[PDB]
């Protein structure tokens, strides 16, 4: 329909693209994990592979609209290319994250954006003790690679990772999965960097 | 010929591209599988690799035409880039699907679009009991990743997967292969998401 | 020189690109294989890897010219992107074909195009009996994925595959290599699909 | 905000892109490594895999601005595509470097650019003696592939590689890690070529 | 500076791109190899992996300029995309060459282009006897895939491959490495094709 086309053209083509958050105009990105599977555990390189989907949500005054001005339409799906997206990166990654879902996000009239990328991540994790009852605990920090706390802040709706869609017949049973927000200072940089530490405790069944 | 060039121009260059389905203008995608081979089975990571080709069929009033108006031409082939395509994703995938066929679809004057992507998919599947006679059963859900039931609906012409082109000398014999439509409501989302559950029961020779 | 530049301009920039074959304007693609190696045989997944270069040659009235008008020039090399190319796909492929040669084709004044892509293909093949004197026979169908016989037809100049450039110190010795045209009907489709059957009989040296 | 959008426009859209350093206008790139993990060691091919992030730092008079002219904004983040980036290549690489971080850099009003690419590098390294107490030493040269000393000079803020973010539970312990500027002369070329030699001495736990 | 920007504009934007060599206007490409390593040797598939960088040197009247007309500038670096590059291909390759260096070339005022791509090549080679003192000899032909001798000629400045940057602690010691120009006739084609046979004799240390 023409109403969606006009809205899309007015938002993206008519106006310039969002130049990203500043110190003056900061942004708060909400993060959330849905752990689906612990696929592989490589004891010889201390590399662990996870399959999950990341909930990324944020709000821009830039992407707002009056639905009554565009034929009562509240939300729409658009390619992630048309919009600004947060550069949420996994620090301990050992191989590029593989995208497992379409690069499409949902934009709502209040300017709120919802992007749920499905990924396969290979990160640094010593699996020593996965064969025992007590299990093994591993962590990976997700945050903006380039933006400090002054520009992007991170928030989680819950500290508990979504295991509702965790692979039943997986080789590794989840004992605990936590999404904890943390502020960190790095040697290089005086400014702090916010991340969400994904902490998973697991053991083979 | 010039008649098709003009039709292709009047459809794609003259008019703006389809902004995807809405709640107001929904869409129904027909799905279907032709299972060719269960190539690999990784017992150590509970990963199974399938080679198949997926039938994607949908209809747009946008892509309709009077064949008499364009020198009696009923259907034409075009690059999938020129048209909107459904974001049909496999939920339990562990690695990005490899495309094994050209990105070309077929548009018919009634606006119906036919897209048959050939793919190699790696999904979550515990193959324990494949060495037995009873075999092992595994499933994978295919559906739109970003589009709900109110925007995209799924339909199957048959609940039986096409095994007519299944690799005779394959390492794994198909006992049963089913393609059935499902409706799911997830924790995240109030809106339902429609899928087609590919359920294959197999065993080694 | 300017004569070729002008010809290239008058053919590709001045005129719109070929919309592909139709039922009304069909096309006949000539195919040919030069088998270079049987690199890998995977007994555990019944996957065989071939390296070859495929001769694709077709003619378009679209790409014709009077060499006198363009400073006596019979032919020219151009990127495969500048022209329409047939969507010749291997049916039993298990992994995407890897391109091993530049995407350049030769165009002649009579509109005839010659395209020789070098590829590495992984296809379905049970190698049981390769360790024997009698050897093992495997086949792979090459044809247009999206076009029926009414649109594209296939032809071979010879039924004998070119083994003149077959890797001498290969782990597998070729007993016979045949390229044969065939017409087939698929369960899905009422229209027939033409392919060239590559049939190779081989054994380890 | 509009102030940054206008700045981004006046810098990138208004002016043509930087054609790279010349002999007349040379450039000095500061380099630095933060070694995160020695992932794999392949004794059979003398290939070693490192996970690290390289600090790239240069200044352009081209990218300078008066912050008081653009609503008091000192620095901003932009995609590496919008700007010129140094062609810092690892000489002994055996496989293409895998990018593990977003392609975003930070531009400051004095025209200074900070680019921190996270990478997985596979380079030539004989690990013979890694199983000993003394360990094994390996090196890799990083420098501009195409630009000489009179176009791109290299500098390090410190000769000590940043091990503050080195993977604690890694399979290989670090015994020493140093970033050292060196001038190379090649047979081919009249101008010398500058690099930073990354020298790491390590052993298994 | 504006002097180079203007030169780059007057060369690439103001004039059409070079349509490649013809029979009427032939070209001579100089080739050179700098062998860095024999990384892997696969005895089971008779595949050998080489790491090297190839000298590609050619002169075009098209790319010439008066340096006194463009603010005394002799040479400049540009992306290989901006210019025509020879389609030098390795005949016995078994997997696509991996690019290990930036796609930048150097253009001199006399119209001479220098392009030094660093590559990892996997080619057909029986390594039987590498464990011996005598070693094993292997060869790979490099030449234009689509252009005959009438179009492109190849030349080497020396028949001795550059081993000055050969990995000292490599698993395989080079006994001899030769780059020799060869003319061959192929079954397919009446016209001859010029190659540069890279011939390496090596053994494990
Ligand atoms: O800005 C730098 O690093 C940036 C890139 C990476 C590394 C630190 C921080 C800033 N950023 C990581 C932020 C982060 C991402 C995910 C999880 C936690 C933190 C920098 C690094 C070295 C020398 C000088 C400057
Ligand atoms: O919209 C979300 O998820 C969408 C992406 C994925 C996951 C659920 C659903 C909606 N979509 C999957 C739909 C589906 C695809 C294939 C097979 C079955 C269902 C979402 C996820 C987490 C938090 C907030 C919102
Ligand atoms: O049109 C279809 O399939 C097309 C794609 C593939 C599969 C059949 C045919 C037509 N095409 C293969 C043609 C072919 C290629 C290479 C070798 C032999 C045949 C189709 C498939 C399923 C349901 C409805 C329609
Ligand atoms: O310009 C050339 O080489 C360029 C590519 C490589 C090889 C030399 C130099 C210039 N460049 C290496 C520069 C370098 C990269 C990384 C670490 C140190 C030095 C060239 C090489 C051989 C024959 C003709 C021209
Ligand atoms: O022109 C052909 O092939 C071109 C590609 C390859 C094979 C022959 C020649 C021309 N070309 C080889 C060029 C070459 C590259 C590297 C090393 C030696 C020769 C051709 C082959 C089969 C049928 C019709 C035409
Ligand atoms: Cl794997
Ligand atoms: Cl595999
Ligand atoms: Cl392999
Ligand atoms: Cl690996
Ligand atoms: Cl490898």
């Amino acid at each position: 329909q023409a109403n969606l086309m006009r809205l899309k053209s007015d938002l993206f083509n008519r106006s310039p693209m969002y130049p990203g958050p500043t110190k003056d105009d900061p942004l708060t990105v909400t993060l959330g994990f849905t752990l689906q599977d612990i696929v592989k555990v490589d004891s010889s390189t201390n590399e662990v592979d996870l399959v999950y989907y990341e909930q990324q949500r944020w709000k821009l005054n830039s992407l707002m609209w009056d639905p009554n001005e565009y034929g009562n339409i509240t939300d729409f799906r658009t390619s992630a290319a048309d919009i600004w997206t947060p550069d949420i990166t996994a620090y301990s990654s050992t191989r590029p994250v593989q995208v497992l879902s379409p690069q499409i996000a949902v934009v709502t009239h209040d300017g709120s954006v919802m992007f749920i990328p499905a990924q396969r991540l290979s990160f640094m994790c010593d699996p020593t003790g996965v064969d025992s009852e007590e299990g093994v605990t591993c962590a990976v920090k997700f945050g903006s690679w380039v933006y400090s706390g002054f520009e992007i802040d991170l928030k989680t709706d819950t500290d508990q990772v979504d295991l509702s869609s965790y692979y039943a017949s997986s080789k590794y049973e989840i004992l605990s999965a936590t999404q904890t927000r943390q502020v960190q200072h790095y040697s290089c940089c005086p400014e702090p960097y916010i991340d969400v530490n994904l902490v998973v405790k697991f053991r083979e069944r």
